[PDB]
């Protein structure tokens, strides 16, 4: 049972050369070439990764992803006191992944299957920080991310947790500070969030769905979690003039504190919020089980943007959130729901 140890400037030039060598890679304060991927790809069934020290990247505009997955069996975790640090704020300039500079993607999980991930501290990621695509029976367990840094520096699109194309991906215990989505999923089946905190990005929704490869999303729960200080609470969107599924999603046990635009939103016209909302995606079988909390008196409570006949069987329960307006501008919303 070999285990290996890379360490400094030219650590990832060792790992992704000896990896397939290694039943065990710690990498211990790693500092990756700019413009260049810790390639962690295709490992042996069963590969152990230890993140030690602290774990930091050269400055270069370019695509990422800084660190790409991926492979069998594997575990990947986090040493105590590790950090992997992204120092996003030598990219951000306020304009995202919209604009200005070419900023690096941070985590590529593709392609994994039957693997977990957990313990990981990633701080002040340039743009979105995990993208999990292709995978299978992926666990994302007690992540942190911190981006708090850059609330007034400029951070856009960093999203924590961006998913597609996967089954059975569950994420617990989650602590997450950014400025856009806590979590997306784009498409998938069989996902499951639990015990997540929420801080300071856009919530934790559905989509957007449709105009991609994979238009489904089926069996999606997200439950026992925090969302506090962001644009939204809840939220599904899917985009306008496409086609696509959304279904058999629940929300259960959701606490929303100070959210500032939207405690509940759901938009079948997302892409276009002046249009009317087209009916190609439909979403059926839309639960919620106790969602509480508070929303700005400068925010709306509940929006409802269905198109005609594309959004029905929707149970909500317990549903008791306020402080904002009561929008007059919600339609074709679904009988047991309300605005
Ligand atoms: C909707 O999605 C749910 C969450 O993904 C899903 O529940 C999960 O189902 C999987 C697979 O049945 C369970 O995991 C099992 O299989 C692996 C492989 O050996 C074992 O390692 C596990 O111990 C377990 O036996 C998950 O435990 C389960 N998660 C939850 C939160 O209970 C539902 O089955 C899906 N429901 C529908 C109707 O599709
Ligand atoms: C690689 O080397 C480091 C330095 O001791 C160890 O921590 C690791 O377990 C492996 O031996
Ligand atoms: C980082 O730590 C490893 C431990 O084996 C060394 O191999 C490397 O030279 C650097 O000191
Ligand atoms: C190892 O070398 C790299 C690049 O030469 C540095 O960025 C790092 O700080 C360490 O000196
Ligand atoms: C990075 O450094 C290693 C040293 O082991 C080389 O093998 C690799 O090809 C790259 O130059
Ligand atoms: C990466 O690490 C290996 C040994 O761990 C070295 O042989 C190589 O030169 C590079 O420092
Ligand atoms: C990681 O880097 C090594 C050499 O640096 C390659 O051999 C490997 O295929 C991957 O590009
Ligand atoms: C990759 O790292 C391993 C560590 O044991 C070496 O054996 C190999 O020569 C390469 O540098
Ligand atoms: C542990 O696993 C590695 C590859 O994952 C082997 O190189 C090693 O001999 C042991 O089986
Ligand atoms: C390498 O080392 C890790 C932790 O020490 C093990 O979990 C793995 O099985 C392999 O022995
Ligand atoms: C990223 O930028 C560094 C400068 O530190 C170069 O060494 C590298 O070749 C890449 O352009």
């Amino acid at each position: 049972a070999t285990t290996c140890t890379f360490s400094g400037s030219n650590g990832a030039s060792s790992a992704s050369k000896s990896k397939t060598s290694c039943s065990t890679i710690v990498l211990s304060n790693v500092a990756v070439p700019s413009g260049t991927t810790l390639d962690l790809t295709k490992l042996n069934d069963g590969t152990h990764v230890i993140f030690s020290g602290e774990t930091t990247f050269g400055y270069k505009e370019w695509s990422g992803p800084l660190i790409s997955v991926s492979g069998s069996d594997l575990t990947i975790t986090g040493a105590s006191g590790h950090s992997i640090n992204g120092d996003g704020s030598r990219w951000w300039d306020g304009e995202g992944g919209n604009g200005g500079k070419t900023k690096p993607k941070f985590f590529a999980a593709h392609s994994l299957t039957n693997s977990v991930i957990s313990g990981l501290k990633i701080v002040n990621s340039p743009v979105q920080v995990f993208s999990v695509a292709g995978s299978d029976y992926l666990t994302l367990k007690d992540i942190t991310i911190d981006n708090s840094d850059g609330d007034d520096n400029g951070g856009h699109n960093t999203d924590a947790f961006d998913i597609g194309t996967s089954t059975y991906v569950t994420i617990s215990g989650a602590t997450v500070y950014n400025q856009d989505d806590c979590v997306a999923v784009n498409s998938g089946e069989n996902i499951y969030f639990s015990g997540g905190y929420c801080s300071g990005g856009h919530g934790l929704s559905i989509g957007s769905v449709g105009g991609r490869s994979d238009n489904t999303v089926k069996n999606v729960t997200f439950v026992d979690s925090t969302i506090i200080n962001s644009d939204n609470g809840v939220r599904i969107k899917t985009n306008i003039d496409t086609t696509g599924s959304v279904s058999d999603v629940t929300y259960k046990d959701i606490t929303l504190t100070s959210i500032a635009k939207y405690g509940i939103v759901v938009q079948q016209n997302y892409g276009d919020t002046s249009s009317t909302p087209t009916t190609g995606v439909p979403i059926t079988d839309f639960v919620l089980d106790n969602v509480h909390g508070s929303v700005v008196s400068s925010g709306t409570n509940i929006l409802i943007s269905c198109g005609s006949g594309s959004c029905s069987d929707w149970t909500w329960t317990d549903v008791s959130v306020s402080g904002g307006k009561t929008s007059s501008k919600c339609t074709n919303v679904p009988s047991g729901a309300s605005c």
